[PDB]
């Protein structure tokens, strides 16, 4: 041990540390400075950036021996605090740079180090600095961060007043449609929002820390578990196995389709009979610390009989393949799409046909915050789970039978969380922590490291796809055929639903009267499928949007013009035979057309013989909702101090549940003149908030927004005085009148798609957009640079522009990664941020352009649609179409790795 006297955030600290300790652990655990966030633990993400003697360093790779006696350290807590924000923190809030917030301390400290060395940086200087310091963001697309740094610099420089960093009310008081900051932003930019790992550090002594004993093979029969040596290790309390589970020890997919061949109870909580994928949790070590639990977990001995693993859909779907789930075929679900007339003869006589085979792979979500959860037995005897769930009621019902509890005996709560992008539509760690809390009676806390986040949370399911079009010479589409194979890994939850998405979205955007297609879901031993932002559309529309450009190429038509010819117009129907609710694609195409022409001209002009520039187009469509007559509920309550609490279970991945609630409620409450700061939101809790539904399917602004609107209208009626005016709280209470008022809303016009034909009206609100990608391909290295992205977006009406801008930038950035670099195919090679192709700032162009072309939706609140998944529906098709424009070659199987682009160039 060594004594080190240093200064931290301006205050002398008398530190007693191990020389080998990591500064991240010392600051977080010894000094309680949980604003130093830890994500990757490998020096790759910058979340733990601190200033050490004038240099920005990552604390997670900085050992205490490198910290000199007398050193100066600055963490986010020393940059500023909630009622003393630094200009960078104020700019962050104004510019909406904290979405999930997990990266915000690291970027803001890093940016102070920049400004302390370069007072007046160029935007390029800012991007170069965040690239060298590895400041990673998965939510924002970086542009808002760079905007915030530039604004703060100008203030620090005396160029502009600091008060220009404070939001100015539009004067009229409307915050719907405005840039009003989100309520959680100040906590995020000051590091005072506790995420699950932070809460772990602030739990009482007595809390047990868990570590997973995981399969190190992809497929096996389990013969036995030997915990003997592990029990003798430092700090170890016990080891939990399937023997300790009090229910079925299985998670249910809950809405498994009747024509699924599987019963949806395939996924174990703790493996008992078999290993189904690498990473499967077979036991939990309970210990006094994460480090002690992990050291003992390595000593638990699992005796396995390894089985041949099927690591792709085609392998597992082979007619011969052995059943992964004995008794159930590996191909366990099929969804036909049957619209119009038989396609065979239409293909036979059409002027032009085109066909392609496409692939979109196992994209990893890569939130900066790895999965974390905790559980405890409440004084009331219920088991409480606090996790990254974005569907607390959904997960309650998916895990209660397996852990052996009735829905009245378990409570799920969503912690503040650092991003999920869909992976948390699945249970990950919740059943694990509940079993351990139940078995021990003690609080338990489980943190995944980043390798566990990559290998042992769910993934975008790969799809192998064949799509064909038939068309007339004038480009009018006549018919489509489609085939898709969905590799869902071993656990069936929502796999059949994802396969149905291919019937709804392959070919979406155009009138296509005649369709014949079939999707197939296959169990494999690769990572199980969890939703990933877009859920079926990134696969489906990559195929159809690339194919539209192949059809345009073949007809000698401009691809944008071919889309204009076919885009939805009154009278048309979508692939499931439903009429669109608004018709904005021609309008967006018309407004994009000159920008596209200018872009084509720039490309042609600025291409060189080795750096070829190109421009590519795509359309995106996705539903806002769960299929069918989805619904939500909210409660609007006048409190005794005159504030109003809007109670919902709107789960916040980081997309903006707080501002969606406040902005929607503010607009609904305008007749009573309620200031936005007087409106309170509730964190999701299955015991004390209503079943608003999960934050999946870009649904909450529509479904929960409408329920908030109705609850608020109902609260206005409850408060109205006859003759005009409103009663106060005190008045209603003296009157014995109610002050907490319910509202509900249902998408009553929707119907489920048919199991035999795929036809129906699954959503009553859709999102529509048009993408333009501008790229440069180095034809010596095959490296693609995305130089600009444009999204024409119809979101109906914006609840909050900071929120929708940031949603679109973040989605476009994930589309650049899906297009060029991201996959989870090799269990080892892809288990880090950099190995899996995470996009750092220089991979995302500063030019991210949005044009809103908003057609108010008949059934959305104040006309709004969702936004969440629109930007990831097909940006990667626009990018691959731009590589084809630049170079003449087509990448059919993502990602477009440089070697793959070179092989196509040289073919
Ligand atoms: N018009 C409009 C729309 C919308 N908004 C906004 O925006 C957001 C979003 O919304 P939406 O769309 O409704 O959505 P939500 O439901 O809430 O959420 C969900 C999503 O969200 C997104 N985004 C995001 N972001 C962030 N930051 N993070 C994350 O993680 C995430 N995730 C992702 C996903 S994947 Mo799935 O599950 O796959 O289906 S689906 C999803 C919010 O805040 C709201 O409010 C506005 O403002 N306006
Ligand atoms: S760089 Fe330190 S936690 Fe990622
Ligand atoms: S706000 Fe940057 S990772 Fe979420
Ligand atoms: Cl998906
Ligand atoms: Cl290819
Ligand atoms: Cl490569
Ligand atoms: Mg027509
Ligand atoms: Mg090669």
């Amino acid at each position: 041990m060594i004594q080190k006297v240093i200064t931290v955030n301006g205050i002398e600290q008398n530190l007693f540390v191990d020389a080998e300790a990591l500064l991240s652990d010392v600051l977080r655990q010894q000094l309680g400075l949980t604003g130093v966030k830890v994500g990757c633990e490998q020096g790759q993400c910058g979340a733990c950036s601190v200033i050490l003697d004038g240099k920005v360093v990552r604390a997670c790779v900085t050992k205490m021996k490198r910290v000199a006696d007398g050193a100066q350290i600055t963490t986010i807590e020393g940059v500023g605090q909630p009622e003393n924000l630094h200009p960078l923190q104020k700019a962050w809030v104004l510019h909406g740079g904290a979405q999930c917030g997990f990266c915000s301390p690291g970027f803001i400290v890093s940016a102070k180090g920049l400004l302390d060395t370069n007072a007046d940086p160029s935007r390029e200087d800012v991007r170069d600095w965040f690239q060298k310091h590895r400041n990673a963001c998965r939510c924002t697309g970086y542009k808002p961060l760079v905007d915030a740094v530039m604004d703060a610099a100008a203030v620090i420089n005396g160029k502009k007043p600091e008060t220009d960093l404070e939001f100015k009310m539009p004067a009229d008081g409307r915050i719907w449609g405005s840039k009003y900051p989100r309520p959680t932003a100040v906590a995020k930019v000051t590091g005072t929002l506790d995420y699950g790992a932070d809460l772990g550090l602030k739990m009482p002594a007595g809390t047990l820390h868990l570590a997973m004993v995981q399969a190190k093979v992809s497929h096996a029969n389990i013969k036995g578990i030997d915990t003997s040596e592990a029990l003798t290790m430092p700090g170890v309390h016990s080891v939990i196995t399937h023997k300790d589970v009090k229910g079925k020890n299985r998670i249910t997919g809950l809405i498994t389709f009747p024509t699924n061949k599987g019963d949806g109870w395939d996924r174990p909580i703790l493996c008992d009979e078999k290993v189904f994928q690498y990473g499967d949790c077979i036991a939990l070590v309970c210990a006094d610390s994460e480090a002690n639990a992990r050291a003992a977990a390595e000593k638990v001995k699992v005796d396995l009989e390894e089985l041949p693993a099927y690591m792709s859909g085609p392998a597992a779907a082979a007619e011969d393949a052995i059943e992964i789930h004995p008794g159930t075929p590996n191909v366990y679900f099929e969804q036909p799409i049957v619209k119009g007339e038989d396609t065979g003869p239409i293909f036979a006589s059409a002027d032009v046909t085109v066909e392609g085979d496409f692939y979109v792979g196992r994209q990893p979500h890569m939130p900066i915050e790895p999965d974390v959860a905790f559980a405890y037995m409440g004084d009331d005897g219920k088991c409480y789970i606090h996790s990254k769930s974005i569907g607390v009621h959904l997960h309650l019902y998916m895990i209660a039978p397996g852990v052996g509890l009735e829905p009245d005996q378990l409570v799920l709560v969503a912690n503040p969380m650092g991003g999920t992008f869909g992976y948390k539509f699945s249970p990950t760690s919740e059943a694990l922590v509940a079993v351990a809390a139940m078995a021990t009676g003690r609080p338990v806390h489980l943190r995944y490291n980043y390798q566990q986040q990559q290998q042992y949370t769910g993934k975008r399911s790969p799809w192998e796809m064949n799509v064909k079009f038939a068309a007339k010479k004038d480009g009018t589409l006549l018919a489509m055929e489609s085939d898709w194979l969905v590799d869902h890994g071993p656990y069936s939850e929502f796999g059949d639903l994802l396969t149905l998405r291919g019937a709804q979205f392959i070919g979406a955007g155009y009138n296509i009267p005649n369709i014949r297609g079939l999707g197939r879901t296959v169990a494999t031993n690769h990572v199980w499928g969890s939703a990933f932002r877009g859920y079926g559309a990134p696969q489906s529309m990559f195929a159809s949007e690339c194919l539209m450009d192949m059809l345009a190429e073949k007809l000698g038509m401009d691809p944008l013009e071919l889309r204009y010819k076919n885009a939805y117009r009154p009278g048309d129907t979508n692939p499931t035979g439903q009429e669109p609710e608004v018709f904005s694609l021609p309008d967006m195409i018309d407004q994009l057309r000159p920008k596209y022409q200018a872009a084509l001209e720039k490309a042609q002009k600025e291409s060189t013989a080795t750096h070829k520039k190109g421009v590519g187009i795509s359309i995106g469509v996705y539903g806002s909702g769960l299929d069918g007559p989805d619904a939500s509920e909210a409660w609007a309550e006048l409190n005794a101090d005159g504030t109003i609490t809007v109670h919902t279970a709107w789960e916040d991945h980081g997309q903006g549940a707080d501002i969606g609630c406040v902005g929607t409620a503010h607009e609904a409450l305008r007749p009573m003149g309620v200031a936005p700061e007087k409106i309170k939101f509730t964190w999701p809790n299955t015991a004390t908030t209503p079943n608003s539904g999960p934050s999946g399917g870009s649904r909450q602004q529509v479904m929960t927004g409408n329920a908030i609107r109705v609850a608020c209208e109902n609260l206005l009626k409850a408060c109205e005085k006859p003759g005009g005016g409103y009663y106060t709280y005190d008045e209603l209470k003296a009157a014995d009148k109610p002050t907490k008022i319910t509202g509900n809303w249902t998408a009553s016009g929707a119907t489920h798609c048919d199991a035999v034909t795929g036809l129906g009206k699954p959503f009553v609100v859709y999102m529509y957009g048009v993408f333009m990608a501008e790229v440069t391909v180095d034809v010596a290295t095959g490296q693609t640079t995305v130089d600009g992205m444009t999204l024409m977006a119809d979101l109906g009406s914006l609840c909050n522009q900071l929120a929708t801008d940031g949603q679109i930038y973040g989605g476009l950035a994930q589309g650049i990664g899906l297009a060029l670099s991201e996959d989870f195919e090799d269990i080892k090679k892809h288990a880090t941020l950099v190995g899996a192709g995470f996009p750092f700032i220089k991979q995302i162009p500063d030019k991210l352009d949005i044009v809103y072309v908003n057609h108010p939706r008949p059934d959305g609140p104040f006309g709004a649609s969702g936004v969440g998944e629109l930007p990831l529906t097909s940006p990667h098709a626009a990018i691959i179409n731009a590589i084809k424009s630049a170079t003449g070659v087509r990448i059919y199987r993502l990602p477009a790795y440089p070697e793959k682009v070179l092989e196509a160039l040289k073919a």
